[PDB]
């Protein structure tokens, strides 16, 4: 399997560009920033609001905890390599910390508010409008040879005020080269695609149009997250009793997977469940039958069926936001 569009973007470009352990790392000063309050907080990092003590400028302050070289090498380079592109965090500094020494990203400031209580808030035009920022940042990156591999709400940062939204967190990022086998450990469970689920290793840019897909799916129908598992094997019954089994066991048969004995039998046997079928009082003002038919090209079984972020931005659905862009 290989990607069906930008699969040659890291043969034609500068072994420099995405052999990232040859990076070599220019520190900045540490003291030029100052932590004003905490934001957030993960496995793999630390994030504080922060200020420029030179100019009281904002920023946002990403202090990683410890972890192999190598993989914070590849996050500094990709977002070096990504920088500058429409609705990517934006790396502006890398500083040591006082006391662990360990990496800390300087990013652009943005004054997100937790998806819990802000989507909630978000109109049927609001969706389109962010999900179509949120595609520009994925048809960049993929145009840039790189996959996010962990796209989520969690990930996308959104200043409701200024309508801004940033995608955020690529330390699980990675570069694409045509026929390497990736780990299937990314992403977060909920938002997981079947060839992690499945074991299909050579996997490419449209893993993050699933991952993409479940987020939709949960902003239109107010379901979070829309595929509930309790572990991976779980994922993969939880995405089988919406879309059936039909489609999967084609998948599988095309790709020559067979389910280990345990998952196939946890799978079971389900018909589609139609998408009308998630449509009730709580997110009637959001389904309409555009949504549905741009979910439905992107939550498919088979990853080389699955839109590209390109023709996504193109569907109807965002044809409003196209043309207020353009006018
Ligand atoms: N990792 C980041 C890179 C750039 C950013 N601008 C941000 C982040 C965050 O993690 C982040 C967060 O966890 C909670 C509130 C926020 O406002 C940010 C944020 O603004």
């Amino acid at each position: 399997s290989k990607a069906r569009v930008y699969a040659d973007v890291n043969v034609l470009r500068p072994k420099e560009y995405w052999d990232y352990e040859a990076l070599t790392v220019q520190w900045g000063e540490q003291d030029d920033y100052e932590v004003v309050r905490k934001v957030g907080r993960g496995k793999y990092s630390e994030v504080f609001e922060g200020i420029n003590v030179n100019n009281n400028e904002k920023c946002i302050i990403k202090i990683l905890k410890p972890v192999k070289k190598k993989k914070i090498k590849r996050e500094i380079k990709i977002l070096q390599n990504l920088c500058g592109g429409p609705n990517i965090v934006k790396l502006l500094d890398i500083v040591r910390d006082q006391h662990s020494k360990t990496p800390s990203l300087i990013f652009e400031y943005v004054n997100n508010t937790d998806f819990k209580v802000l989507y909630p808030t978000l109109t049927d035009y609001d969706i389109r409008y962010y999900i179509y920022e949120l595609l520009k940042a994925l048809d960049y990156c993929h145009s840039q040879g790189i996959m996010h591999r962990d796209v989520k709400p969690h990930n996308v940062m959104i200043d409701h005020e200024l309508r801004k939204l940033r995608l955020i967190d690529w330390g699980l990022a990675e570069f694409y080269h045509p026929g390497k086998e990736y780990n299937v450990r990314v992403a977060s469970r909920y938002f997981k695609g079947p060839e992690l689920l499945v074991d299909l290793q050579d996997y490419d840019y449209s893993l993050d149009m699933w991952s993409l897909g479940c987020m939709f799916a949960g902003m239109i129908f107010r379901k979070e997250p829309f595929f509930y598992g309790h572990d991976n094997h779980d994922q993969l019954v939880k995405i089988a009793k919406v879309l059936g089994t039909d489609g999967l066991n084609v998948y599988l048969n095309k790709y020559r997977i067979e389910l280990d004995p345990q998952l196939e039998a946890l799978v079971g046997r389900h018909s589609r469940k139609p998408w009308l079928k998630f449509m009730n009082a709580d997110n009637q003002h959001l389904v309409s039958p555009e949504a549905i038919d741009f979910l439905d090209k992107l939550l498919r079984y088979d990853h080389q069926e699955r839109l590209t972020a390109l023709e996504a931005m193109t569907h109807p659905y965002f044809q409003q936001v196209r043309a207020a862009e353009n006018s």
